[PDB]
């Protein structure tokens, strides 16, 4: 249905400016219900996702005439900061019908622009920018989070140089010295908006979001994420990957003098080594549980979905499952059982490999690991299916083809085949059996398949795949930093402020109000003729 | 239905009391039923499109290669009848082809197909160099 | 790469070597040594017996070989063909600079 499809909305959704202004001025309503089950999002159904206010089809549809003709109406006055069933203004509809083309990105940023300043001007009192919808977000953090990367790219950084309008803008040139330009950004609420910044919402996404790599490229964004860098998260960063060394070596020390006896647990006696052995056990208990409840933490403050859990967030899971296999090696140490050293084993190399994860905060290093862990997601999932058809296919049938009343089993069979991948196949390991011509063939037939074949096509198949991400690779690395950077100073150990930029700097001085303005703003250098 | 095959000479192998020899022969129908029905699958094809040579062995490769399995696994009948024993011979080449065919099925998922016809089409384009 | 394979061989070396242990491959030496060897292509897969935990040493090693012999050796070829595809001037440019430095030396 098509609930609230008065005549001034399809004047206006059809373009006919004539009609528009003789309903207008015959005294037809703006704030109009336009809540059909038409009109409502999902676009994928046929729908009209930017509806449920005139304003929102005004703006939307990039007629400036409209908007301009209903500040001042002959009868009922039209009011910006209207909002529709979701809290959504024109301003969050503007956002919301980008898609982030340069065409498209012209004309929304022409819209919000001209349909701001207007709102200020005929109500300066009113800071139409920091309305929220019902989800809290401002229209900036509604960009950030959806994944509208040019709107977000023109608020971050628009100015006007008008007076008694620049103090609606976000980029400053106040000094400059020849062809030196001191830029200043206020950047509110992009460090702390006390519920989302816009770093939090690009950094955290639940993946989904398109652009959630190319955000933070953004001019503003790379030199905070930067300036915190250089500033704290850099000591410490390295603080904890040493520390994380010392608890991965005090682990192994422990691990490889662990007893020889049977049925544990096992008393100390009046030596010194099971002091220390006691000792580096404990750390390593200690270590595994607290890996287990920052896992946890983890999940409870973000809470993703299965389609995002196993597509993101790799590291804490790894983590949190090396803490899994130390408690339960723990709880088989106490139970009576040998067992334990199966998961003790499998926690010691799970530790061990994800040192990898400190390589963040090293640009080619960095870069590195993130490659490799690109193509062994990309790769295994592709390449382990084919071989282990061929595998197990010849694997078999050399088994059957092959029985005496050794090598009656096909575990001892597709390990013989295996190894023809390491360099260390036979071509012959059994003698005197039946059928040796076919079985020659199938080796040889194996061998040229798999050996010869195979491999040289995963090696090609990878140097495709890192020709095709010189760039995905260095945007990813980007944002594991900025995951680095926004958890260090969530959490900080001491609960201190360290995350501001510059302090209460008189950036501006004027408001429409006669009082002056601080607005936190960061300061920026750059040198043009 | 292969793996176990027993290990006399001379075929064919009667059935005994116990229930092994049930599943393993109710296997071996099994097995020999799908062979012929890919036969009959192959020669379906062939007929409704009468493909020349030159039509033939440089397209619809899927269709020849399961039709060689079927070949394979009626030959092993053959023998297994015949009171040879080469019959395990012709059995483990179709076993082989056939699983190697399961890369067939790759077709309809996206990354994998694409893997799959990459490998193919390296295989064809290589060797013959 | 050496830091990334380093990581990979010491870690399941120290896990294979205080897997197994008796009243012979038992060291750290031997053990780096013998997950060394499957760079290089010899490789046992077989290289201890009668030890405990038999599927867990066999898993362990399998996991090693996929993910240092299969992907990480193939992935240092592919870089190094990113690389070198990369340098071709860089390395006309060096060798120009190479040769100034030793004429001026001579000269
Ligand atoms: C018995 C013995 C078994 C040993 C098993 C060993 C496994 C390999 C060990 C791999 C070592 C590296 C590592 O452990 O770290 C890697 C994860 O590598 C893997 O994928 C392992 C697949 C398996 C990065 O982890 P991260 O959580 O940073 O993922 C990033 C997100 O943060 C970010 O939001 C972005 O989404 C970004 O696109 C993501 O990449
Ligand atoms: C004794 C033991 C021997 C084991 C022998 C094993 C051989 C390799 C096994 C290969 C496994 C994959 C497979 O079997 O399937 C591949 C065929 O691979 C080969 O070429 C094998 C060469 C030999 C795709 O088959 P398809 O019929 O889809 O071909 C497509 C047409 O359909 C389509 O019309 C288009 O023309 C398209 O260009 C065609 O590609």
């Amino acid at each position: 249905y098509y609930k609230g499809q008065t005549a001034l909305h399809i004047a206006i959704e059809r373009r006919n400016m004539t009609l528009v202004t003789l309903l207008v001025e015959n005294g037809a309503d703006v704030q109009a219900a336009a809540n059909g089950d038409f009109f409502k999002k999902t676009k994928g159904r046929p729908g009209f996702y930017f509806g449920e206010l005139p304003l929102s089809l005004a703006a939307c549809t990039n007629q400036l005439a409209i908007v301009k003709f209903l500040l001042q109406n002959s009868w009922q006055p039209a009011d910006i900061s209207a909002r529709d069933s979701v809290g959504n203004t024109v301003l969050h509809a503007l956002v919301e019908v980008a898609d982030n083309t340069v065409d498209n990105t012209k004309f929304v940023t022409s819209m919000y622009n001209e349909i701001l300043i207007l709102g200020a001007k005929l109500h300066p009192t009113l800071k139409l920018e920091e309305i929220t919808n019902r989800k809290g977000l401002t229209p900036l953090a509604l960009a950030a989070s959806s994944g509208k990367i040019g709107v977000l790219a023109y608020i971050l950084q628009r100015e006007i140089h008008e007076p008694e309008c620049r103090h609606l803008s976000r980029k400053f040139t106040e000094w400059a010295y020849g062809p030196v330009h001191s830029s200043l950004y206020d950047l509110s609420c992009i460090d702390t908006c006390e519920k989302n910044s816009v770093l939090e919402v690009i950094a955290y996404s639940s993946s989904e979001t398109p652009n959630r790599h190319d955000m933070l490229l953004v001019e503003p964004l790379n030199r905070l994420l930067q300036d915190k860098w250089d500033r704290f998260v850099k000591r410490i960063f390295y603080f904890n990957f040493f520390v994380y060394c010392l608890y991965m070596i005090i682990f192994t020390a422990a691990a490889y003098y662990r007893p020889v006896e049977g049925l544990p647990p096992y008393k100390l006696k009046n030596t010194v080594g099971d002091y220390f052995r006691v000792t580096g056990e404990i750390l390593s208990v200690s270590g595994g549980v607290y890996f287990f409840f920052r896992g946890i933490q983890y999940f409870l403050q973000r809470r993703p979905s299965l389609k995002s859990l196993f597509v993101d967030s790799y590291s804490e899971i790894l983590f949190f499952v090396q803490s899994l296999f130390m408690l339960v090696s723990v709880v088989l140490y106490f139970s009576q059982r040998k067992e334990y050293v199966a998961s003790m084993v499998f926690s010691l190399a799970m530790g061990w490999t994800n040192m990898l994860y400190y390589t963040r905060g090293f640009q080619q290093m960095g870069i590195y690991a993130v490659m490799i862990e690109k193509m062994i997601l990309r790769d295994l999932c592709r390449f382990m299916f084919v071989y282990l058809v061929f595998l197990f296919g010849f694997s078999t049938a050399v088994v059957t083809l092959i029985e005496d009343g050794s090598y009656n089993s096909l575990y001892s069979t597709c390990l013989e085949l295996f190894k023809f991948t390491i360099g260390m196949g036979d071509l012959e390991f059994t003698e005197n059996y039946d059928f040796k011509a076919v079985f020659i063939i199938l080796l040889l037939a194996y061998v040229i398949l798999t050996y010869i074949l195979l491999l040289n096509m995963l090696i090609a198949l990878m140097g495709e795949t890192v020709n095709k991400i010189a760039q995905e690779s260095k945007n990813i690395w980007k944002l594991q930093r900025a995951i680095t950077i926004l958890d260090t100073e969530k959490s900080f150990l001491k609960c201190m402020r360290k995350a501001f930029r510059s302090g209460k700097l008189l950036q501006v001085g004027f408001t429409p109000d006669g009082k002056d303005d601080y607005r936190w703003c960061f300061r920026v250098d750059e040198v043009n003729w």
